[PDB]
């Protein structure tokens, strides 16, 4: 089984526009953490492979994923670093938790469906 780009993308855009369309939840993950803007010294001590919805979606627009399971796991990646780097009740680790909750919900018919 071999994905052409533009198919790939468009069965996994839908679950992609789930999380962008979560407001508040998606606001702290539309762009890439920017420690020196921030004040954060310490972020990339702590997440070394950093990663955001709008890199997601470049990777989805650009043929990046080859295989959907590349896609999952870079969804996850932003979820966990989210989920080591900030505390159990912040608001950052709250909303990580809703958007995982909404790709949860979302992402298993979509796989059996590829
Ligand atoms: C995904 N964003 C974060 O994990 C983050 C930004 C700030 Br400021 C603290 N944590």
């Amino acid at each position: 089984k071999i994905f052409k780009p533009e198919e790939l993308r468009q069965a996994l855009m839908p679950t992609l526009e789930a999380l962008y369309r979560q407001d508040p939840e998606s606001l702290p993950f539309r762009q890439p953490v920017d420690p020196q803007l921030l004040g954060i010294p310490d972020y990339f001590d702590i997440v070394k492979n950093p990663m955001d919805l709008s890199t997601i979606k470049r990777k989805l627009d650009t043929g990046q994923y080859q295989e959907p399971w590349q896609y999952v796991d870079d969804v996850w990646l932003m979820f966990n670093n989210a989920w080591l780097y900030n505390r159990k009740t912040s608001r950052v680790y709250k909303f990580c938790s809703k958007l995982a909750e909404v790709f949860e919900q979302e992402i298993d018919p979509v796989m059996q469906s590829l």
